[PDB]
């Protein structure tokens, strides 16, 4: 016989970080003390496809005894996404490196200038002792944009802490993008505030479809086929959709409500048709329906026979769904009300969520959410800000700090053209938006 | 076993399966018959292909049942696996007894109308909030009668450019007479026959007018019933009440308690319920649903049921098997979980 | 960061919104396509959104540029005051149009109506 141990307990759920740090990893206490480790020591986490990572092991009070608390950096570092499970030892061989290569990702330092390298790389090393992994790829924040890098060599290897002696290599070819499984540009939960019941409810409607498709050619239980997003404009809808697509890995498709009626008719029809054909053979898969009110609004506000059919399509198509494994349509609306009541029947549309206007804490989320690529200056108050955009959405506090950082810009442009100066990644990086920025921005009126 | 019904699932569908189903029932059987066994959250059919002694005996204790051999097709057999019956229909007696003796000798006993110059109804309109299991109605008398089924939905035939509107519903009409004795089912009427005042434009009017047309020429085929389904009679146009065309409505209403109960058995009956799972309380509570909202509600207690499970599941790097499904219990906490949502 | 891309004037007829729009581009070195909503209007169905689209893909090749669209309210009504289906598709052709703009550097559409309603 060839034995080993089944039922584990150092095989853990992956969770959502808290705390937001590429290195870091979160346990219950408990569980801690059952694995005898602890507070900062190295821990090796296994992944799938055979994928390592080293980080950082830390006690998290709110963690369950089950879970492990990890960012997306990891867990595409390991091939994980939450709700997975991983393992996880001691790390104790982990020695301070001689040297490391690290190679710039292409498409994320497009655009920008000057010592990419000095700019990014020394305050996300310097005197943090982050323990890294040979074909780690990591995300680093500053200048107003994030830029990725792949530590493609380590000394000693595979593994070793970046330590103010450890000298970092970065010239060679970049690597592409597409060659790499990373998450820049790509929305996801942690870009996500101020909704966390609601998420937490899509979360799990869609996990057993998308996570666990071939459960449903074992059971004759229907899963929930169609969700409706309502709540008012700027309100992330579209963001939720494509976060829970990105998170899940299922496909997305996009459906513009306004695209498919400024088309002339049947092809308005084709083109839903083909959405739907094309989710289903890329399946598991979500369609997103934005604007859907603008193709399938009540019999009451409906105008002449192509809109009519259109609606028609729409609801022949959801009734379809059934047969075409494992589509969730996701839809979008202002409210209830606006739609043609038919597309709550059950098999189309049978789950509804209201997304509501974040709160004081949920705009505050926001806020730091859309200011985690900039330099803040130690004057600027987020929890003021949260406190005095009552009844704000998202998208009001996206536009708010895009504000702010571009006046904090138009400032300093005149110093910057008075001394001939180009724009640098050094001058991107070192420059603060301030209070006075956003106090400017929350001042204007449009 | 029949090949469709065990499409999915691995592991030992015997053991899992036939073992509960025999043990200790002394169920008598007979060769060539065809058996259903539900757990799992599905229901499995096989085929007694041999029998010692023949042709029939009881499975007791001692019996030893053989299950290799090539699976049957469905195709080549006649049973009822994932079709709609009186059975799958609960909280509605009174109107689904109308429905049967309204349609038994049009549909059962067809030959009567060559011999008699009496006219049975052509058409039947059911009325009902949705989710009350008008579609499901028109089904499973189709299939508890032996009649042809065809489902026109409403949506469907208004999704078309005109002129393929029409030839699709003169098509449905010309296809239920060929393989008359048939049923026509119109779900969704009032998208294809509202009334004037709520008509915009030519094409919606055609339309209606080609339906009317359709059910006044069907006294001309026979044996054709068309049962069609609709919010309520204000929706469609008043024209479709002549004589002739639909003469008979039903009123499908909400289930009251004890239907409901009845709705939650059905719903539940491929499942394993804990001991503590108490159906009538959940009827108790349900005031106002429909059978749609029960089954939706037994469907998402079996889907938190099995997430429950899944963690552990996975924490054990364990696949999904016909034993792990089969002592999966659905508990009452389950049910209150899928109860205190929102949608 | 993301810069406005869309700026809508307000006010009165006669009161400068096209003569604004228009100083802005040559006080700023921009390329200037005005877009007149009467005359998007007054073409056969799909001339007038081919004649959007091509707005739009020329303003895109010139840029930094300002599209200005005049009498916006003659190409992009409300639901409640739309007739027909030309009209709709019209609106849902615009918005499609303002939707791509993110994906076209770097231009700003100007846009003039007497009133938000
Ligand atoms: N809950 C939120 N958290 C973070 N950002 C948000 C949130 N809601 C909106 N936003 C921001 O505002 C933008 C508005 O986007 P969108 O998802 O298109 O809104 P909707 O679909 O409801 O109109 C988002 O792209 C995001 O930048
Ligand atoms: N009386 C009932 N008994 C059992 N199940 C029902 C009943 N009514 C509805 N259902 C369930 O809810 C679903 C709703 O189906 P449907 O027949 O399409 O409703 P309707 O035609 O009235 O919209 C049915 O498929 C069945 O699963
Ligand atoms: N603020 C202003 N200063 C100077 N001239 C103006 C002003 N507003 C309008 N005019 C004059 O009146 C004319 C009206 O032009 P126009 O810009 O077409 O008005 P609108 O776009 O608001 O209808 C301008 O061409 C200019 O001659």
């Amino acid at each position: 016989a060839i034995l080993k141990q089944k039922n584990r307990p150092n095989r853990l759920i992956v969770d959502e970080a808290i705390n937001e740090d590429n290195s870091v990893v979160s346990l219950s206490q408990p569980k801690m003390d059952e694995l005898q480790l602890f507070r900062g020591d190295t821990v090796l986490l296994k992944g799938k496809k055979r994928r390592e990572a080293v980080c950082i092991v830390l006690s998290d009070d709110t963690c369950s005894d089950e879970k492990i608390r990890m960012n997306r950096v990891v867990r595409n570092n390991l091939r994980v996404r939450l709700g997975d499970v991983i393992s996880i030892q001691p790390c104790p061989d982990v020695k301070y490196g001689k040297r490391i290569h690290v190679l710039p990702i292409d498409d994320t330092v497009e655009g920008i200038t000057g010592n990419l390298f000095e700019v990014y790389l020394k305050p996300y090393f310097l005197e943090a002792y982050r323990p890294i992994r040979k074909g780690d790829i990591f995300l680093v924040r500053g200048g107003m944009r994030a830029v990725e890098f792949k530590v493609v060599e380590t000394d000693p290897s595979p593994y070793c802490i970046v330590a103010p002696d450890t000298v970092i290599h970065c010239e060679g070819e970049p690597i592409k993008r597409e060659d790499e499984e990373e998450s820049w540009n790509e929305v996801g939960y942690d870009d996500i505030g101020g909704c966390r019941k609601q998420l937490a409810q899509i979360k799990e409607m869609v996990e057993l479809p998308l996570r666990h498709p071939a459960l449903f050619k074992a059971i004759g239980v229907k899963p929930p086929r169609g969700i409706l997003l309502y709540g008012p404009p700027g309100t992330g809808k579209t963001l939720i959709a494509r976060a829970v697509a990105n998170e899940t890995g299922a496909f997305f498709f996009l459906i513009n409500g306004p695209e498919i009626m400024s088309k002339l008719a049947g092809e308005s029809e084709s083109n839903l048709r083909k959405a739907f054909e094309e989710a289903e053979k890329n399946a598991p898969a979500i369609i997103f329906i934005d604007e859907l009110d603008a193709i399938a609004p009540k019999r009451e506000k409906t105008h002449g026979e192509v809109e009519r059919r259109i609606v028609s399509q729409l609801l022949t198509l959801m009734d379809g769904l059934k047969q075409r494994a494992h589509v969730i349509v996701m839809a979008a609306t202002n409210r209830p009300n606006s739609i043609d009541p038919a597309l709550r029947r059950f098999g189309r549309f049978d789950r509804e969520v209201d997304i509501g206007i974040p709160d004081a804490t949920g705009r505050l989320e926001i806020l730091q959410i859309h200011t985690k690529n900039m330099k803040l200056a130690d004057d600027v108050d987020l929890e003021q800000v949260a406190n005095e955009t009552h009844g704000h959405v998202g998208a009001d506090l996206a536009a708010l700090c895009s504000e702010a950082a571009l006046q904090a810009i138009r400032k300093k442009m005149d110093l910057i053209d008075l001394e001939d100066e180009t724009i640098d990644a050094e001058v991107m990086n070192s420059l603060a938006v301030t209070m006075d920025d956003f106090r400017w921005a929350l001042s204007q009126s449009n």
